[PDB]
């Protein structure tokens, strides 16, 4: 899960 970002607004998650 959230191999993006892991922010709910910060690096497209
Ligand atoms: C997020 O949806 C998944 C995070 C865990 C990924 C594990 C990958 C390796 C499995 C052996």
């Amino acid at each position: 899960w959230x191999d993006t970002g892991a922010d709910x607004d910060g690096x497209e998650w």
